[PDB]
C-alpha cells in the first residue's frame, strides 16, 4: 500500500508498504533519515515522530497510552496530529496516507 513522507523542506517520497509493517519501519528500511527510531519501534524513545496528514487522522487508530506517554519526549514541536510513526501499521486501509517529518528528532 502507498505511504507519502514530506520532509521538512517539502521534499516529497513515497514508499510501498506492506500490511503489518510501521511507518517507522517503512522509512528506516528506505533512507528516510528524518525518521529514526532509535527504541526499535517499542514507543519509547520518541525519534520516530512524525506529523499525520489531516485526511488520516481520523483514520489511523487512536494513540495508545504509552504513545502518549512517550510523545512528551519529542524534541520537535509537538502538534494535536504528532504521531510516533512506529506505532502506525499498515494495512490497505491507510493507503494514501501522507506524514511530515519534523524538523528535527532529537
Ligand atoms: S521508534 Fe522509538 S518511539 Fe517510535
Amino acid at each position: 500500500s502507498k505511504v507519502v513522507y514530506v520532509s521538512h523542506d517539502g521534499t516529497r517520497r513515497e514508499l510501498d508498504v506492506a500490511d503489518g509493517v510501521s511507518l517507522m519501519q517503512a522509512a528506516v528500511s528506505n533512507g528516510i533519515y528524518d525518521i529514526v527510531g532509535d527504541c526499535g519501534g517499542s514507543a519509547s524513545c520518541a525519534t520516530c515522530h512524525v506529523y499525520v496528514n489531516e485526511a488520516f487522522t481520523d483514520k489511523v487508530p487512536a494513540a495508545n497510552e504509552r504513545e502518549i506517554g512517550m510523545l512528551e519526549s519529542v524534541t520537535a514541536e509537538l502538534k494535536p496530529n504528532s504521531r510516533l510513526s512506529c506505532q502506525i501499521i499498515m494495512t490497505p486501509e491507510l493507503d494514501g496516507i501522507v506524514v511530515d517529518v519534523p524538523d528535527r528528532q532529537w
